[PDB]
């Protein structure tokens, strides 16, 4: 039952596994902090509420085809090198809420380093909070990191708050908890896991969520570590998730970012989170981009399909610092949609 000091007095700062503030980017907002214990249950079911209201990220791509839940919780899908990290910057700077608590289990020092320059960058430095642990660090700190990223995320839902919690990664803190379990005489079960990882993944998973007070919206990223491999925990973690966001090397080599290959995500709250309009728009894009994909990869009709892919792939690229309105998103939507109603047809 380890616990630990929450509060307004983290704000603007980093903490190392056990609560420690490390280093300030912002004076101290107010010197206000409870106790709380770092890993508990998440809340009664019957306490929820609904995923209703939608989470502008101010990207294009999430916003008008994988359209967020404000208390959702939705993963990042990618192997290595696809920008998981620097989704989360450009998801932080463009999406509006009151507290982002981002935890950052078992990377390099370095990184830790590199991420808290660009939190001091940015205009929202009061509203964050960094937790972190190196893989210089025991398991068991590299899992206390994320359960503490995620009690502040409480606290300030608590406090009546929107809150966006960030686990990078999630597929570190599945292996923490393996070699915390291993270490002490559990046995393996799956995959060199033992059984109480499965029962320990959703027990943080599912602490995130809209309240009658605040919300938590939680974004995890999972690492696709290699093809046939093992990946017991990247299935899993995608059953356990609300939807997904997976990020395509092969976008990610043409420098096409976000990385997001729009057909292999999906938020799994779109329908109540989206207008009737908004979501046959979307549909029509999406059938307008897989008949695209049907041809891309073998005269006139060849012409307008591959300028109509290019022009979609145009608009679904997007820069970490550009911010794109709910309302702009929503009319090139309506542009593209209309380019599936009016469509040159091939077959
Ligand atoms: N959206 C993006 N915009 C621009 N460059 C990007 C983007 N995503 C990735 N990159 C490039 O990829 C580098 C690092 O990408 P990351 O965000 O770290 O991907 P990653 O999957 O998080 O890597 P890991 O954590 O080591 S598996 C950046 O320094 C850029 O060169
Ligand atoms: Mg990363
Ligand atoms: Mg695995």
């Amino acid at each position: 039952a380890l616990s630990a000091w929450v509060g307004y007095s983290v704000l603007g700062a980093v903490l190392d596994p056990t609560g420690k503030i490390v280093e300030r980017f912002t004076p101290e907002v107010a010197p206000i902090s409870e106790e709380r214990v770092i890993d508990v249950a998440p809340p009664s079911y019957a306490s929820r509420v609904g995923v209703r209201e939608p989470l502008i990220t101010g990207v294009r791509a999430i916003d008008g085809l994988l359209t967020c839940g404000v208390g959702q919780r939705m993963g990042i899908f990618a192997s290595a090198g696809c920008g998981k990290t620097m989704l989360m910057h450009m998801l932080i700077e463009q999406t509006e809420a009151d507290v982002f608590v981002i935890g950052l289990i078992g990377e390099r020092g370095r990184e830790v380093t590199e991420f808290v320059d660009m939190l001091r960058a940015s205009h929202k430095k009061e509203k964050c909070v960094l937790v972190f642990a190196t893989s210089d660090f025991p398991s068991v700190d590299r899992c206390n990191a994320a359960q503490l990223a995620t009690t502040v995320a409480e606290y300030f839902r608590d406090q009546g708050k929107r809150v966006v919690l960030f686990i990078d990664s999630m597929t570190r803190y599945a292996r923490a908890l393996r070699d915390v379990a291993l270490a002490s005489g559990e046995r393996p079960a799956r995959r060199g896991y033992p059984a109480s990882v499965f029962d320990n993944l959703p027990r943080l998973l599912e602490r995130p969520g809209a309240t009658s007070e605040g919300s938590i919206t939680a974004f995890y990223t999972v690492l696709l570590e290699s093809e046939e491999e093992a990946d017991p925990m990247a299935d899993e973690i995608r059953s356990i998730l609300d939807g997904h966001l997976y990020l395509s090397r092969k976008l990610a080599g043409q420098g096409h970012y976000p990385a997001i290959d729009v057909l292999k995500s999906v938020s799994r709250v779109f329908g109540q989170v989206t207008t009737p309009t908004h979501a046959e728009q979307a549909s029509a894009v999406r059938k307008l981009m897989t008949r695209l994909e049907e041809l891309q990869l073998f005269n006139i009709d060849n012409d307008r399909a591959m300028q109509m892919r290019d022009s979609l792939k145009a608009w679904l690229c997007q820069p970490v610092a550009q911010y794109s309105s709910f309302d702009d998103t929503l009319s090139g939507m309506n542009a593209f949609a209309d380019q599936n109603s009016a469509w040159s047809h091939p077959q």
